[PDB]
């Protein structure tokens, strides 16, 4: 596999349907040694889910806490000498932030919380993981949505946070490039997941994409997963600060619905 | 290999140093059956160069002629049933178009000729190759430069043509998506090639990139090659109408201060 022997940490595995699950499948297939994080009381769920992937570790990390992030790389640094990649696949905003009108529903705290978890957490992982990733063609890949680029209904504060994430990807790439670390993001098309079912009429947003995009379809977690895998390989060492759209071509059209 | 049994046409192989050479190396390693094009009197050069790649065909194609493009898919259609990918790696503008001041040097014919060969030729290959590429998760990949996005010294009409190419990539993706064909471009960082030595102080433009970009380096033809390969694989079926920068992260920075 093109990830043979590489040591990669995966965040945000929560379900059979999670994008992280797809990323894991791809990376396992390609021969990576994987470690997974989990939040609070999902310990048992995640341990069972990712068992099939032979993880070198399944450790607690709520990216709300600087302490846990620091402890993550302590515990991880015990079982691994160095680390080849980090996969950021974490997003949250309080539910009141995703209902209807952006200016109506937006709040100072919901804005803060969404950025803290969905954007800042990335540079945090980069901050603490940096020394384990020095000079070994290491890699970081964040997950983002086109809601960062264009104003959309319902996405609201999450869209603003995603924009924050993407700039952070860029500034993390400038910061970590001197250590040979590459930093990139995959902008996924909508996928039916646990985070996804946190918004109202998803089945049709998902059908709109299918109708209006060039390949007339939705992307699966393997399409996204396989792309993340590539971006953590020696093949992608010319690529950093980049956003690769995996959305069946949605990003490149306008009015494609005649 | 992730391109096992796939039938891919490669244009613009001219040298040991060509981007196409790197693309070939990558695709061969991944188990693709390859065919190559050549212009006029380079027959012997290209035949010898690409011998190592076991080509199913080495055929003449000057993209200036609609007839030759049509004949290419006739001859190719003889030795292959269908075709999985086309790799566009062709660019030209008259030398008078690349000296100094854009408005000084630009001409109606140089503008026409550059677009004809560097941009139109892509939609031409798509036009004629379309039937051989129907409903088999087929792929097109064009090579482009950041001169398309931003105004640069010397690049001039070639920059304008590259912008034309990138839009053509987008419109070809909308056109061919219904047939399951994906269309994408790789925006390569500067690389010391035969086309490249057609501009004056390349050694330093190449050194500026190395200094100012996040990974503090230049990309090699394998980094580009390996990315083109990926974009022609079943792993990239969620990706179309996209421009992936392979430029050591140059695209994402401003003011690498000196
Ligand atoms: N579903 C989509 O349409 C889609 C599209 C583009 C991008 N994405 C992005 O992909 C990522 C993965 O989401 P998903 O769609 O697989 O949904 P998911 O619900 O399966 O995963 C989201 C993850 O966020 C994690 N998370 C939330 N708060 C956390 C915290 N405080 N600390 C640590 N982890 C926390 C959860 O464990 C969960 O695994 C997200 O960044 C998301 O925005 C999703
Ligand atoms: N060298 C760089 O810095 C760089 C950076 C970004 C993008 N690119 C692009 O990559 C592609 C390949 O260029 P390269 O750098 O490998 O150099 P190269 O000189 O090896 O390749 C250019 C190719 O164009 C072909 N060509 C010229 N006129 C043609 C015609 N009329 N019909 C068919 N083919 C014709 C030549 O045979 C040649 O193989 C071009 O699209 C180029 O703009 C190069
Ligand atoms: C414009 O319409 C949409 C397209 C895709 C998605 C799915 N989607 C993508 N990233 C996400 C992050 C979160 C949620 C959903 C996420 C809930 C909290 C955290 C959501 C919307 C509103
Ligand atoms: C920042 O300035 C540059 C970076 C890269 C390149 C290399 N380069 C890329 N595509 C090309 C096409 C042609 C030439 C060269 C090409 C000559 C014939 C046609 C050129 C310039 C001016």
């Amino acid at each position: 596999g093109f990830l043979a022997g590489k040591k990669i940490l995966i965040t945000g595995l929560l379900s059979n349907k999670s994008i992280a699950y797809g990323i894991a499948k791809a990376m396992h297939r390609e021969g990576a040694e994987l470690a997974f994080t989990y939040v609070g009381q999902f310990k048992d769920r995640v341990e069972k889910l990712c068992a099939e992937f032979n993880p070198a570790a399944v450790l607690p990390c709520d990216v709300i806490s600087d302490q846990e992030i620091k402890d993550l790389f302590v515990e991880l640094g015990k079982v691994w000498d160095g680390l080849d990649a980090i996969v950021h696949s974490i997003a949250f905003a309080p539910r009141d932030q995703l209902e209807g009108n952006f200016i109506d529903c937006v709040t100072r705290e919901g804005f803060s919380i969404a950025h803290d978890i969905s954007a800042y957490s990335f540079a945090a992982l980069a901050k603490e993981g940096r020394s384990m990733m020095k000079n070994r063609n290491a890699s970081m890949v964040a997950l983002t949505y086109i809601g960062a680029e264009k104003a959309m209904p319902s996405y609201n504060t999450m869209g603003v946070a995603k924009a924050s994430l993407e700039a952070t990807v860029r500034y993390t790439a400038l910061a970590l490039g001197e250590d040979g670390i590459k930093v990139n993001a995959v902008s996924a098309g909508p996928i039916k997941t646990l985070a996804a079912s946190g918004i109202s009429n998803f089945k049709k947003m998902l059908d709109y994409n299918a109708m209006v995009s060039p390949l007339k379809k939705n992307v699966d977690i393997m399409e996204v997963g396989n792309t993340v895998a590539f971006l953590c390989s020696d093949m992608a060492t010319g690529i950093t600060g980049e956003v690769v759209h995996v959305d069946a071509g949605y990003h490149c059209v306008s009015m494609g619905n005649v």
